[PDB]
């Protein structure tokens, strides 16, 4: 079964402003593991087009966070409001799509972290170019105030000069807690 | 269920001359989501054995075109005939592998082009050394005259010197039309 | 169905010295394809911490070999002990899970070599900084006195000045023997 954004183009996610971007995201149980599909299209606001280079003052990374309760239902704090996710009619409790928690252990301590087990690097490009990378870094179960996490983390090194943040795809996969 | 080619090396395709290449395609549906696994060897023409530093004429990139119609059966412009994919028996209509229209909506118009979420980015590598790069670059439902389209670009900037196109396997996943 | 070890930090491997790693890997079956998700942590010997800076014996790179008999099953010159893999319950015989024969063919002679295919090549990264990479390279079928195999090549060119060997996750698919 299939826990799923909208495939449209229509935002779902507040990075800078309100529904300022779409965040496609679509996890498949596949027993043990969840299958993730991911893609981020930016609409509006000061990452609708990276302009590094004319503008200091802009970020080189942002994060969307997928905040979870127990329930496996999006908390407030979360960048996408909990209605933004769905499950597939016949092809709440969402907690089989929820980051293991034996794998991916919460840090003990105000001075310990995460394994780095929790994490996975990629590489996507913005606008549909070779030379516009960007890594995505997607931890589980690092946030506070929090059960379970997915967080998205966007990275750049180059001083962008009017790229549009409209990401390529990016697959994964993640231990399920039950 | 799959859809894939054979397994053996038996050539399949015809990027330069017929039959010079084995396109190794498995395509498990899982749900909502198509786990892809794909390699190539290239087995006669130009392409076999990378001499771009000897033969300037030589190009840096080709495609490899899964052009399908609307029944989810290759058009004769793709680069591998009809025959060449099949389901997997107990473990016609293939509409349930096609790339998804609303997530990967064909360009609106002559002048437009597709979102960059069309689009996986991946490196692959030739002859099993990890200093032999080739950009793997799969995108959805951006050809003419077909219903859904897998196209695959493989290009790189390297002046390669008698390499044999020999790919490691890559793994992406997009989401299904159905 | 799914294949796996444990998730907890425990060791379960010799790299250097006994039990010094926890590899932890998970198969899942979705039809013709493997679904993989392995990370690595070292918690004992030479390569718990890489020293290679102030260590010029300390090698660059190591594997980590499952070398399967012909059921399935980790033969002793592995680097983790048959009982460290086992099956989910309701959620032997392995065959099921092993690299298939005819994708992944053994090098036919002692003169030739597997075909490029047999391996997949992915960029994973130490202590979770995208600074540190380390080349994790898996070959199906290449292993002498084994019926199958999934070797894990971990290579490196940084000179590491103690650095952990806690690596991030990594997602891959293989086909399926049956
Ligand atoms: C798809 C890909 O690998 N992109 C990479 C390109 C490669 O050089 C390609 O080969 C170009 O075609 O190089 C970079 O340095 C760049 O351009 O910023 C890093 C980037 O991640
Ligand atoms: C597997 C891998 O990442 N390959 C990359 C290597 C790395 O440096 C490795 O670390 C070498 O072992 O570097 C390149 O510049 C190269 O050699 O052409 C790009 C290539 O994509
Ligand atoms: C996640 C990632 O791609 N890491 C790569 C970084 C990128 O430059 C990032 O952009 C840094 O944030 O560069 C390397 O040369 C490095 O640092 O050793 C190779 C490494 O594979």
């Amino acid at each position: 079964l299939t826990l799923w954004t909208t495939l449209d183009p229509s935002p779902n996610c507040k990075i800078d402003i309100e529904k300022d971007s779409k965040l496609t995201l679509v996890l498949t149980k596949c027993g043990s593991q969840i299958l993730a599909n991911v893609s981020l299209i930016i609409v509006n606001g000061k990452f609708k087009i990276l302009n590094n280079k004319t503008d200091p003052s802009l970020p080189k990374s942002f994060n969307i966070k997928l905040l979870f309760d127990q329930n496996g239902v999006l908390l407030e704090n979360s960048n996408i409001e909990k209605q933004y996710l769905n499950f597939r009619s016949g092809d709440k409790n969402a907690i089989g799509f929820m980051p293991n928690l034996l794998a991916y252990a919460k840090a003990t301590t105000d001075q310990s972290k995460i394994y780095a087990r929790n994490t996975i690097y990629g590489n996507i490009y913005l606008d549909n170019q070779p030379y516009n990378p960007v890594v995505i870094k997607i931890t589980f179960n690092n946030e506070a105030d929090s059960a379970y996490s997915i967080t998205f983390n966007y990275s750049w090194t180059k001083d962008y000069d009017n790229i549009p943040f409209d990401s390529t795809s990016f697959t994964f996969s993640y231990i399920a807690q039950e």
